[PDB]
């Protein structure tokens, strides 16, 4: 079991990406902490980690919040010991629109969740991490922190701070044994999607080389070796599982 | 004269680079919106334009408030008719402190200047520019756009969304007669240990600190019609920094 | 005049964007040395500079060759005294074939022309310099030094190693006054692409967000600016001329 | 063993980098395919090999040679039926010299081996895997395929053309099922002024240098089914060099 007596923190884990990274961890023996902003989605990912023989926990907490991302690394110190681990994938895609017609508020919320709350958890995570001998971070970005996305400036621009801040975190904590890397998914398969029309899936896919949908336990492995000891050399990187979408 | 008969808007243009750049602008032709957070440095960039014989108005504005961008676009096309150019430049450096050690006060002020601030420019200004038939941006990045800063996570991450916002209008109105391009200058000298500044420079395989104007031409060649067939790119102006 | 009282060197610019180049840097006062394989279209370009007031000679020269660089660079150096610009744009497109039919010979012939070639001009451009106290070299990449173009991997991958290159000399000769960067045009409308199908550039077309071809006078613009003093502090840089084709 | 009945071939793998490769393809379960312009080393690896009890034969070869890659290949065919997985390792770091000052037979040699050996490899590989339902290639790129390496412009430049060559052979056989991607380490403990080595370790963030076999696992993960959405892309393993 590649991460044994390790403690990992997954956030947005309810669902998606954030699931997988979670059955990853929990299958190779981290104690693992869940955390989302809805609990019943939260209590079921815990139910599914013992069901398969691991340990989990769950924690509610709202991403965005300095105060609940602070909590929640308390709580995992607190239930087991130390943190070793964190995935910082609580995200929302936001509202659909041109930037000049994108509104304030629909701006704040996107730039909020998906990029100050993941400095909030870094901020969190390293203080703990630093108690602990180091750790291991795994910031979630997206292709769109490196290509655009037309009609989603906020998450386009949260992703880049993603992928900025992970290389600053990377770079700054390399001689005191924290590494931080990020990920970049292409288009996954979700729920979500399948309410878009088939039309729109179609042109998504045809963006993809590989000719498909990426599945999110396919995100997860790469999220699971980043993870890892495995990946001892790798820091500050930003790393795509995209299907190819941004080779071309 | 290259930008003439433009309306042109530069944010934090009462010094170093915003300076630099409204000088160009002036000097090429443009009327000249500038803008900045102190008054007494943004009256002197427009009475230097005058001197010069360009034509130069100051806004004063927090260009990390929607409202003031708002006013500052709706200013500039009330004043001059129209809004052709803007570059937002206007940014701070913020704390130097460790990833996890930087304070949550700190850290909201440079993102909310650096980052929102930007976008709040840019809102407005493709509003104003898609009634008069397009227009062109220029937002100022920074080699930590693509590289990092130690001790300035916030700057650093501000910075790469930039970039990336950057993307996004430039394919968005790309049909739309907007273009939007990044600059990404390395370090500048403006007015510190001189190992600090020594270790500076010997990250720049030229050789030396950049000058603002160098940065300046940069801007004034992506704000022009020369430039017609760049859009949603990231131009590196570093004396070589990122390239090892 | 930008370039009053400088020596500019261009290969390939019998045609296309070479040619749009060379009538950039007569009509900006540099002195211009015409380089192309074919004599009638160098001769031409010669014509055309001088019947804009310019001041332009041509010699016939197969950029692939190392012997033939040295002697363009000599020539320049014996008609008008030094050489203070270059800009490397010979470059063939190759035959179209996935990579593992991709033929031996067409490779090598793509990778020698397109790649190669550069190394040889850049070689000998740097001596001549740095007898004469620095230049400037403008490397012709393109969008496919960043991202793919399936069927012409060698193509791709030439123009890939033009970037390094391009990096290693601006490294180099920082402290040597000798500055290179290189140019990564997107599809630009020439003769040949109108050849091309009418379904193909409309697909192509579709890949610029900017919503048409580019053409090869607004290359020349952003060549001319790096050629000139006004991008002093510009080095060792790639930088798009595509329409947006790179930035989704 | 996640490479169970797979065959893999590793160019280089008589030493450094190729070696760890070709260990951990081993070790996983593949039948491993060495080779090497040096027999004693390629003997030697393939004796570690199955010390471990593992599969593994030597096929010598100069991987600038066409000929060569192709009779490589179609020796791991002929010997084990299929080529599911290769990693093209092979690589020298050629004269240290200033571009202007770099002799031509020295530039074609770096050129020959580090560019279109790579090439000719994939060449003869995707030809044998097409037969096969398709595979999975690793290219071993550098730091360099991204970054300038003062005084080594070939491998630079060689480093930058595979990066390239990834992209395309990613992009174009994605619904072929032949994944590649390239990997880009950067400087590893192998067998030189204290203040060089000091030097490059400094251009470490990690603040040390990396250790083949670190190199090795991210080659392992790339080659394995764990990778089965990741193609075309480029995966570096530096201890932070590029991110400043």
């Amino acid at each position: 079991k590649i991460l044994a007596d390790k403690v990992a923190l997954v956030t947005g884990s309810g669902s998606g990406i954030g699931l997988a990274v979670a059955l990853a961890y929990g299958k190779e023996g981290a104690k693992v902490v869940i955390s989302d902003i809805n609990e019943q989605a939260g209590n079921e990912t815990v139910k599914q980690i013992e069901s398969l023989g691991g340990e989990a926990v769950f924690f509610k907490a709202d991403s965005s919040s300095p105060a609940d991302n602070e909590a929640l690394v308390g709580y995992a110190v607190k239930t087991f010991g130390r943190l070793d681990i964190a995935c910082n994938n609580a995200g929302i895609g936001g509202e659909a629109a041109l930037t000049g017609d994108y509104s304030l508020d629909g701006w704040k919320k996107v730039i909020d969740i998906n990029f100050n709350g993941v400095f909030y958890g870094c901020k969190y995570q390293i203080e703990a991490m630093e108690r602990n001998g180091g750790g291991v971070i795994v910031n979630m970005a997206s292709i769109h922190g490196t290509v655009a996305a037309p009609m989603s400036s906020a998450y386009t621009s949260a992703k880049h701070a993603v992928v900025g801040l992970t290389k600053n975190i990377g770079a700054e904590y390399g001689q005191k044994n924290i590494r931080c890397n990020a990920v970049g998914p292409g288009y996954i398969d979700t729920p979500l999607l399948a309410k878009l029309d088939k039309e729109h899936i179609n042109a998504l896919i045809s963006k993809h080389p590989i000719g498909r949908l990426g599945k999110a336990e396919e995100v997860a492995e790469l999220v699971l070796f980043l993870s890892s000891d495995k990946s001892s050399f790798m820091t500050g990187g930003y790393y795509l599982v995209d299907g190819g979408y941004t080779a071309v």
